């Protein structure tokens, strides 16, 4: 058998629900138990492995909550918690008696607690929870990566003449950007370094890769005839930096901080080539080894040998700029003033 | 009035404290209730501000419990949540029935995922939680702060060689030693960059932050001699950044991803004087500033200026070296064959 723990936030139709997981989890033998406080679900599910399984992935979809997480799982029970319950409804909020008052104000405060933090987690991390690992023990592995980073153009320049809200409107409106779309192209962000996005993928998504760079470039040549000429989004480039190697993925850190990174000269190098496009006319650089996972018809253009030993950088046409990076440089300090 | 909420580690004897705080919570008006489940404390406790504050100082500082975050604090609240409860103590261990036990199970769940998550936080949001304030909403700000930044010596052969335990191992410990030694001083952790440790003292912390730079640099030359020529800790070194500037700090990041860091020139400074004690005879160098935030008196020397308009640096004599750095470098890669 098999059990698991998640909670999700919703978007007498709850009374909908508990009537048909009833009927369904002794069509297919499952107990567990439904709470609903303060828009929020929690559930237990237990049973058969197969049976257990089929069910959770029906409820991934439903569009009656969001932000799932999938908090734990345990494998090949024996015992069940909940054995008379098919599936039990608790509506935490009917409940109005004393001595649950206490246990249910906490537990309304650590999940909206834990809720936050979860914003501040590596997304690997929040994977492996999902999946059932434990991310303080996961013995750190060596796997194959493509690297990517992106950061701001002449940002220094950025952050010397607007006021903190602007800087901050402006590079929340990047990592959204950035964020957004690497996600959906199927990377993972590592973490933030300043006005610099690291993030992931794997070798099999090269072109998803390249994709996600253009795309960026794309979202922020638009993002800048959209404004006003006044708004510091108007001066907003990047250049993207993509390497390919071994890297270390793992935790590292003390008992009292923790992080779940990347280590590997191919961090180094991505970010290199990242730096490299602002004297290129091109603001994606990327490695040979990062051309070889690509399988679609890109057209590759060679950016010749640089650095201890020197490496080969190729681009794509479509990266190709209509702007000189000291002339935005430029342009971009002359606007504030 | 006033209300707080915090959870706890422990490290018959919970009666002891149940006895006390009843007594004393009337002598200061205070309520609030206290559960007990799967070694974790679970507290609430209201009353008037400068009564509910002269007694979570006290508790912050029983040896009874250990790993102590505040979760929430509510002020000037005017209807207590239980107002006949001194201090009403649950054992929910003690508790077996049927329909407090989901709610049991869960409690437990989201409680030790919340633990877990704490972990890989930003020291300053835990910090920001403490204190009651919502890092999610809290507007960033221009402060003023000491930019640290630390890495290791040649790390990229220590990687190029070494198996992906021994490099955790020994990235591990080089972070607790840093960790710990900052923390101790009064500094904070930003975030790690790799090989890469970022942290922050105040303007008032200048002497605090070369103590910092100094110490590590100490604990790990021990540490080299403490252990056998094959571990690869005999192989590990360190060279030190420091600045001084304004920077902007607080949360960056869209929805789907949060982080809590500085941005600001200091920060790439202090990064770059890092890199420079690669061709220097010293392991830390810092800004003018820095030393300007200093008042010990420290025997300074003045390194010239650097590289876009040139800086001063500065070191310290202790933080001379006996070692030159491409020795170090091709020692490194020759025991590793
Ligand atoms: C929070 C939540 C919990 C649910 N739990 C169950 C459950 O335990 N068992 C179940 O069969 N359906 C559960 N559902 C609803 C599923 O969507 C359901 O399996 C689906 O409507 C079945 O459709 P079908 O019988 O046509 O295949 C849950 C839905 C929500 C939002
Ligand atoms: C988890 C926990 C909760 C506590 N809660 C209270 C409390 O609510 N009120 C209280 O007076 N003491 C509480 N204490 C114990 C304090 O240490 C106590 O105030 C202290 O022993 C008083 O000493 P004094 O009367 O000599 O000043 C708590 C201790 C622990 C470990």
């Amino acid at each position: 058998m098999k059990r698991l723990v998640f909670i999700s936030k919703i978007s007498e139709e709850i009374q909908r629900i508990g009537k048909v997981s009833i009927k369904n989890n002794q069509r297919d033998n499952i107990t567990g138990v439904l709470l609903y406080l303060q828009g929020l679900f929690f559930q237990i599910l237990e049973g058969e492995n197969e049976k257990v399984d089929k069910l959770y992935k029906k409820i991934l979809v439903d569009d009656r909550h969001t932000n799932i997480l999938c908090l734990k799982t345990e494998y090949d029970i024996t015992d069940r918690m909940f054995p008379n319950w098919a599936m039990k409804t608790i509506n935490l909020n009917e409940n109005s008696e004393l001595m649950i008052q206490p246990i249910k104000s906490l537990l309304q405060t650590i999940t909206q607690s834990h809720r936050v933090l979860e914003k501040y987690m590596p997304a690997r991390v929040i994977y492996l929870i999902n999946q059932g690992i434990n991310p303080l023990t996961v013995e750190p592995q060596l796997v194959e990566k493509i690297i990517f980073f992106s950061d701001i153009l002449a940002f220094s320049t950025l952050t010397e003449k607007l006021p903190v809200n602007e800087v901050v409107i402006l590079v929340n409106r990047y990592f959204s950007i950035c964020t957004r779309i690497i996600s959906a192209y199927g990377g993972e962000v590592t973490k933030f370094i300043g006005d610099c996005v690291m993030a992931s993928f794997t070798k099999e998504q090269g072109d998803a890769a390249i994709r996600t760079s253009l795309d960026i470039i794309s979202e922020l040549k638009q993002l800048r005839h959209h404004v006003e000429a006044t708004n510091p989004l108007h001066l907003l480039y990047t250049g993207i930096g993509l390497s390919y190697g071994h890297v270390i993925e793992g935790n590292m850190g003390s008992s009292l901080k923790m992080d779940h990174t990347l280590l590997g000269d191919a961090v180094n190098v991505a970010a290199r080539l990242e730096a490299l496009t602002r004297q290129l006319p091109y603001a994606l650089a990327f490695t040979a080894g990062v051309k070889k996972c690509c399988q679609a018809q890109w057209t590759f253009i060679n950016l010749g040998a640089h650095q201890q030993e020197a490496i080969e950088v190729y681009t794509v046409n479509e990266a190709q700029k209509y702007y000189d990076t000291l002339q935005i440089t430029q342009l971009i300090r002359q606007t504030l003033e």
